[PDB]
């Protein structure tokens, strides 16, 4: 709504469904993995007020991409697969205009990718149980 | 503008239908791979048609009905006896899922769309339909 643009929600049905909604500007993602990705920490601007969203499960390692001064999220791939009897992201990284990360996770399944020829990453929605089952974006220019 | 993808590979040449007002009907010919697409859309008052791709294949149409946008795009991108192409193409309206098209699998690739639409598309082409992106809008 507001005109804004959602793409995917790459992962499975499990889980429930969590929205961050888009951010004025992104300043940190932090994902959290193991044999898959169990978590997404979102640190944002949003009505000039600083936010921090925990997505996903608990578990995993921190994997840490800091925007600095003009860097933008200009891409995100990654693979969905069964853990468990449960469909969730097993992999999962993110390209800047500047460098490219991941992708972290160790679980293979099957792949996605979201290459943005112009535009960039706003925020991010899915769905999250004890792993992070479903990942999607906004997008802006 | 928010232009995301463009799936395959680098050979062919570069084609870019830029936005549509409305797109009306979408035509995958493919046979093997994904020879090519045909675009038929409204644009500042006309209305045009636009075909990227080789000239092989059958045709398989989608016509959009009142109120009927594009809500995501799925295929294959693969090595077809030497050039890196898409394989298989479909497409998905906010009432049913078409194709895919084409019966040469590869690297998957996937675009659902929860909120938007695909306005238009570009990328690159020759023979066949090397690869494919879209113009995403509200
Ligand atoms: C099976 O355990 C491995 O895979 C899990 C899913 O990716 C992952 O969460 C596990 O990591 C641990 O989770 C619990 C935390 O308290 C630990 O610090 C963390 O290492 C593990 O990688
Ligand atoms: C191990 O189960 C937990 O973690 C899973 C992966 O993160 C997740 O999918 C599970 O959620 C359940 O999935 C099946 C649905 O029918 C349930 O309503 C849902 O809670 C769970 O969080
Ligand atoms: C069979 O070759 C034609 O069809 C191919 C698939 O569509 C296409 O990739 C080919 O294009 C050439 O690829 C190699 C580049 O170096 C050339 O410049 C390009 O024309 C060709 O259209
Ligand atoms: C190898 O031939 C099959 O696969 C090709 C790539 O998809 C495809 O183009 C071929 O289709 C034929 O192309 C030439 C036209 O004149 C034919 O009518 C058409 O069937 C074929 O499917």
């Amino acid at each position: 709504m507001n005109g804004a643009i959602k793409v995917g929600a790459w992962g499975g049905n499990g889980g429930s469904a969590f929205d961050m909604g888009p951010a004025y500007r992104i300043i940190s993602v932090k994902i959290f993995s193991g044999d898959v990705v169990d978590g997404v920490d979102v640190t944002f601007t949003y009505y000039g007020k600083t936010e921090t969203r925990h997505y996903g499960g608990s578990g995993g390692t921190p994997h840490e991409i800091v925007l600095q001064e003009g860097e933008y999220l200009v891409g995100m791939a990654g693979e969905v697969a069964n853990y468990h009897g449960a469909v969730v992201l097993g992999k999962l990284g993110f390209s800047t205009n500047k460098k490219a990360y991941g992708p972290f996770g160790n679980t293979g399944g099957t792949p996605f990718s979201l290459p943005i020829a112009a535009g960039k990453i706003s925020g991010f929605f899915g769905r999250g149980g004890k792993f992070l089952d479903a990942i999607g974006v906004y997008l802006e220019p």
